[PDB]
DNA sequence: GTAGATCATGGAATATATCTACGCGTAGAT
């Protein structure tokens, strides 16, 4: 997730710096639950990036 | 001689989306 996902969701942060953090600070633990499979704001911009990365 | 008993004597207005306070589960740091 951070290694590819995170850039180009996370748009401005150092990549790098990026590799060495926890899922939440970009998944949104504080919601996360099976409710990221719904149709929540970054259920969206997850689909967008995973359609555009394996094309 | 008298008192009691006997006999005579008689016409015609409801449900629902929205605002708000609270505990809190988890995220973050080390």
């Amino acid at each position: 997730v951070m290694g590819e996902i995170a850039p180009l969701i996370l748009k401005d942060e150092d990549k790098s710096e990026l590799l060495s953090k926890n899922l939440s600070h970009l998944l949104g633990n504080s919601d996360a639950k099976p409710a990221i499979n719904g149709m929540r704001e970054m259920t969206e911009k997850l689909v967008t990036v995973l359609e555009e990365l394996t094309m």
